């Protein structure tokens, strides 16, 4: 379990996607990762988001866990950072899955939001209805609470 957590920490600190910055395992936990994504959608290419990676005992039987410790105003996180993504949701999840591919589908849905099943209804229905009014919004918030962007 931290035996496949390693190897695939060390491949993708090695070679990391471009949207993937400061990975890194926990000071004290090797099943806890942490990592800047670095979205390209505005208005949220302006900040980095920090990102929290948990794996359970059991994993790869069981999904990782991923959520935003940043603060993001997005129709497909909540405020406490929680997102749902199919690839690691029970339903789907299968052992063969690699934490790259799961960094890739949330890199997907963070730059293109699912506005047909959103966390944020309203936050959709702002970005159907008022793309303009939603980048400031967006902006805002991302300014207000985004990490740097290296």
């Amino acid at each position: 379990a931290s035996m496949r957590v390693v190897k695939e920490l060390e491949d993708l600190q090695k070679k990391p996607p471009p949207y993937l910055r400061n990975l890194s395992s926990d000071d004290a936990n090797v099943l806890v990762w942490h990592a800047l994504l670095l979205p390209d959608q505005p208005p949220y290419h302006l900040k980095a988001f920090n990102l929290r990676i948990s794996f359970p005992p059991e994993y790869p039987f069981k999904p990782p866990m991923i959520k935003f410790t940043t603060k993001i105003y997005h129709p497909n996180v909540d405020e406490n950072g929680q997102i749902c993504l199919p690839i690691i949701s029970s339903e789907n999840w299968k052992p063969c899955t690699k934490t790259c591919q799961v960094l890739e589908a949330l890199n997907v849905l963070v730059n293109r939001p699912n506005i047909r099943e959103p966390l944020r209804m309203d936050l959709a229905d702002l970005l159907t209805q008022n793309p303009e009014l939603f980048r400031k919004n967006a902006e805002e918030f991302t300014l207000r609470f985004g990490v740097d962007r290296p």
